[PDB]
């Protein structure tokens, strides 16, 4: 009764509200890293900078789409890249949704894109020619624009899936926590799910990098 | 063919290996926050500091157990708190395992534990009387022990589930990234799954805070 439990619960509620938990009008954005397109790239005769999914990637996307089949989704967005579109299509096909495209969801520009050799940088050294703040801002505006183009769901939480690219996604999530490259020291697995909570222009990182739909899969799928 | 794709792929493989992705002999720790015990706590007739799960928490634990039913698990550990034990019991029984207890997984000591009203701190201000460094040390010890206690499984990835408490868990994961309280600025949802990848004495934060198994449930389940 008056034994500290009231103070504990009220403060917990206040903490939850800072992270948009227990707050009306919150939408969720499920950020999805595209599935594998690099197995076999050494022998690929298509555009090697815009490859289709590999056989392994098709299998990952099928596991992802099954995982998300039961989740109410109200929109699916993708970058213009084949690997993102193809992943998004697998997801959207379980929901009666059409994949909407936003080129601003593209991966960070890489040395590879510029036709230069790639180099392995030390931890914490930003490795891309497109600056981190520019990547973060185009991801932030692409995400809030996808929410603004999604009508609020009539029952419960509006949820938008956004299929993008692992480096640009982890840059977005770090920037949302006011962290620079290397501080949020993670790589997002292919087909991983990361959740943001969004209300008006405010965006909160709720979960990061979960590819647990692959946990029981054979090793040639991981 | 030798158009920059080979250096791109070689760098990519090296980056994956730094984060234990696609590396043989890696184990996983699934860090699980216990299920709800706070709904209705204001009227709870037992010990409010060590309560059983609520009706809502039992529903969350059921959804969590169903999520993990198809995931191979080779050990289940929990703190001694009833709410952690009850959350773990739902997971363990479906994998043919007894729940094992390690009190080093207990929640950070709170103002409530010390007889002071809970106080809402500004973001970034550490709110507990047990120092962060001490919480991180005992959590790392406990997880290291849970990994060491689990014999390698002969199929796929060896996996240990560890059911604990959200503040201690996010302290551990921040510490594993050499970050202090408030930098990894997240609260972990109840029944959320976070994953560490482990090989030798190296622990990598793989994923954080996923409670997507709750997304299809009724709204009174979160
Ligand atoms: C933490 C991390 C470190 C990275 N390091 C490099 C690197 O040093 N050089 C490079 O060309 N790409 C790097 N990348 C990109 C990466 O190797 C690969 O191209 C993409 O992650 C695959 O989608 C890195 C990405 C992340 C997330
Ligand atoms: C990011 C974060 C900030 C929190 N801030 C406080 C706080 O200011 N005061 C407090 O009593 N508990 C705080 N907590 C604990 C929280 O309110 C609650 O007691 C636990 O999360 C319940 O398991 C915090 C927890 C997190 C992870």
């Amino acid at each position: 009764m008056s034994d500290g439990r009231e103070s504990f619960l009220e403060v917990m509620r206040s903490v939850y509200e800072r992270y948009l938990v227990g707050v009306p009008g919150v939408s969720e954005v499920w950020l999805i890293a595209h599935a594998d397109s690099y197995t076999g790239l050494e022998d690929y005769d298509g555009d090697p900078r815009d490859p289709a999914l590999s056989e392994k990637g098709r299998a990952q996307a099928r596991l992802l789409a099954a995982r998300l089949a039961g989740v109410p989704l109200h929109g699916v967005w993708a970058s213009g890249a084949h690997r993102a579109q193809q992943t998004a299509s697998a997801v959207a096909a379980e929901h009666g949704l059409r994949v909407r495209t936003d080129a601003r969801l593209r991966e960070v520009r890489t040395n590879w894109d510029d036709g230069r050799p790639s180099e392995l940088k030390p931890h914490g050294v930003y490795p891309f020619p497109e600056p981190e703040k520019e990547v973060a801002e185009r991801m932030r505006t692409a995400v809030t624009a996808a929410v603004a183009a999604t009508p609020p769901a009539p029952d419960g939480t509006t949820r938008v899936a956004v299929v993008g690219h692992d480096s640009a996604l982890v840059i977005l999530m770090g920037s949302l926590m006011n962290l620079g490259w290397g501080q949020l020291d993670m790589i997002l697995p292919l087909t991983s799910v990361s959740v943001l909570a969004v209300k008006d222009e405010r965006m909160v990182v709720r979960s990061i990098g979960d590819a647990t739909h692959l946990a029981a899969a054979p090793s040639d799928v991981i």
